[PDB]
């Protein structure tokens, strides 16, 4: 797939990247921004393990054939409105290990066919809503954030989920609103995963803040509405 030259691309291959077929690999090369001149036939784009602190609006608009986008292990503190809107063929998106605190409300809306969404190891304090409408998701990773609860009904349209990673969040099990997540895990133990170089089925991966007991085992009697924020 790498022909040993860069003649297949009108703009050549971006500096400090490698190009192989429709794969553009810019990993681990101290990039502080997305490199210019990424080939528009690109299907897989590796931008992970760099020092990207921000994305310019529109930076990906030309990459209409992109299937997989890896932005993990950068220093993203925010995302621009609409930054993924052109990527309507995208099936894998990795935003893990950044510094994201909030996301634009509609940031995932045009990724109607997304299959795998990885957002571990950020600073998220609430579920990005409308992950709710990503009905083709098989993989959802929210582990090691600061999530306290899941809005009632948030996962109910995700009928293709096979792998959910929720480990390492301070789930607020004293608050009676936890019961949606409690019941959802108990109903979906088969898809409760933790990662150890492979997917491990572990229904106790989601645990309560403080007590570290399994979220799925919470009793409604132990909860209270007045312990909610
Ligand atoms: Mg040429």
């Amino acid at each position: 797939a790498d022909p040993g030259h860069h003649h297949h691309h009108h703009g050549g291959c971006p500096s400090q990247c490698s190009c192989s077929g429709t794969t553009v690999d810019c990993r681990s090369k101290r990039h502080a921004s997305v490199p210019a001149g990424i080939p528009t036939n690109a299907q897989i784009l590796y931008l992970h393990d760099n020092q990207i602190t921000k994305l310019e609006p529109g930076v990906f608009d030309s990459l209409i054939n992109l299937k997989e986008l890896y932005l993990g292990s950068n220093q993203l503190g925010a995302l621009p409105v609409g930054v993924f809107d052109s990527l309507t063929q995208l099936t894998v998106l990795d935003l893990g290990t950044n510094q994201l605190t909030v996301l634009p409300s509609a940031v995932f809306d045009r990724l109607v066919h997304l299959k795998e969404l990885f957002m571990c190891c950020n600073k998220l304090t609430e579920l990005p809503r409308g992950i709710e409408r990503l009905t083709h998701l098989t993989h959802l990773a929210l582990d090691q954030n600061q999530l306290k609860s899941i809005p009632h009904g948030a996962f109910d349209r995700l009928s293709s989920l096979t792998h959910a990673y929720l480990f390492g969040n301070p789930w607020d099990c004293e608050c009676r609103d936890i019961m949606y997540l409690r019941n959802w895990v108990a109903d979906h133990t088969s898809i409760a995963m933790r990662w150890d170089g492979k997917a491990v089925n572990d229904p106790d991966s989601a645990k309560c803040a403080g007590t570290n007991t399994p979220v799925r085992a919470v009793t409604e009697a132990s909860t209270s509405p007045s312990k909610c924020p």
